[PDB]
């Protein structure tokens, strides 16, 4: 059978919050079967735990934020993307502050931490959510869709008209049958438009942001000296973001996500909308791994 997995060891890193600029301690820990991913604010007294589930998502304007009452964990998407890509079912994530460290702006440092901690197979069947019927949400010209697919695929299109984006592909469709999340998606850095970053900074926001953790573009050029890690790094990051947001379903997906200029808000709306309609999905397991359309071989 395809088994659930967790980490073999506890592992740690430090960084700064993108929004807050606040130095933060991060800890990843193994967790028992059927735990899912659980975030814990260890700085608070008492310690506050927030399961990484769609129903716990609060604000989604800049990043995906988990909330429990007045307590938040901000910017969970890049870490969750790594958890999803490596097929980690169960883990505890401890934080000393209200935001996951931005690290290098991608999911790479988290893939690094997870792989370094080691992967532990557990004695329980891994559960998958299979899309049975196409479900969509939109807001204006933005659209997010789940489509049935015998495997796992993420497609995305962005549509920027700024000169800096002219001629760029602005589209990608990744079938993970033959694409490596680690090698071809995970290291895609977040990006920001200079005008927007200036506005945030003017309000004392985005304090942790720098060219060392984000691709910065003005109307016309990429400001980063070294260019891009992937030729299509911008759309690859949108795909990364979607994979992280999608993992709030609590299980790996058998199906396709299609995004069109979509963001965390639409992503979460899509999740809640899917979850609510029981005719559009089912939970499946695989007693024989070679019968599965998906593989988390390592
Ligand atoms: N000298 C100097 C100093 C500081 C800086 C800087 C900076 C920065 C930044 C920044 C802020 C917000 C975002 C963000 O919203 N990115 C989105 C996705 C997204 C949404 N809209 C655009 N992108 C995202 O990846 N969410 O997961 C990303 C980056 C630059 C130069
Ligand atoms: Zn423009
Ligand atoms: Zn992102
Ligand atoms: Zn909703």
């Amino acid at each position: 059978m395809i088994k659930q997995r967790t980490l073999k060891n506890i592992i740690r890193a430090t960084g700064v919050g993108l929004h807050s600029g606040e130095k933060v301690y991060l800890t990843l820990k193994p967790a028992p079967v059927d735990t899912g991913i659980v975030f814990s604010r260890t700085d608070l007294d008492p310690v506050v735990e927030i399961p990484a589930r769609a129903e716990n998502v609060g604000e989604t304007t800049m990043s995906t934020t988990l909330v429990k009452g007045d307590v938040k964990v901000d910017t969970v998407e890049h870490l969750l993307s790594a958890m999803a890509g490596l097929g980690i079912d169960n883990a505890y994530v401890e934080l000393s502050a209200s935001e996951v460290p931005i690290m290098d702006g991608s999911a790479g440092p988290f893939v690094f931490l997870i792989q370094s901690a080691g992967l532990q197979e557990q004695e329980a069947a891994k559960k998958f959510i299979r899309i049975k019927r196409e479900v969509s949400v939109e807001e204006g010209d933005k659209r997010a869709v789940f489509v049935p697919f015998d495997g796992f695929k993420v497609s995305f299109e962005i549509d920027f008209d700024h000169p800096v984006f002219r001629g760029r592909t602005q589209q990608a469709s990744v079938d993970f049958s033959s694409t490596s999340f680690v090698k071809e998606v995970s290291r895609a850095r977040t990006f920001g438009f200079m005008r927007d970053i200036e506005y945030l900074r003017s309000q004392n926001l985005a304090l942790g942001g720098s060219v060392e953790n984000a691709i910065v573009v003005d109307e016309n050029r990429v400001l980063n000296e070294d260019g891009l890690r992937y030729e299509d790094e911008f759309v690859k990051h949108k795909i990364l973001d979607a994979i992280g947001d999608l993992y709030l379903l609590g299980n790996s997906l058998i199906g396709e996500f299609r995004g069109f200029k979509s963001g965390h808000a639409l992503n979460n709306q899509l999740l809640r909308t899917l979850i609510a309609d029981k005719d559009a999905w089912e939970v499946v397991t695989f007693e024989d791994a070679r019968t599965a359309p998906i593989s988390y071989m390592r």
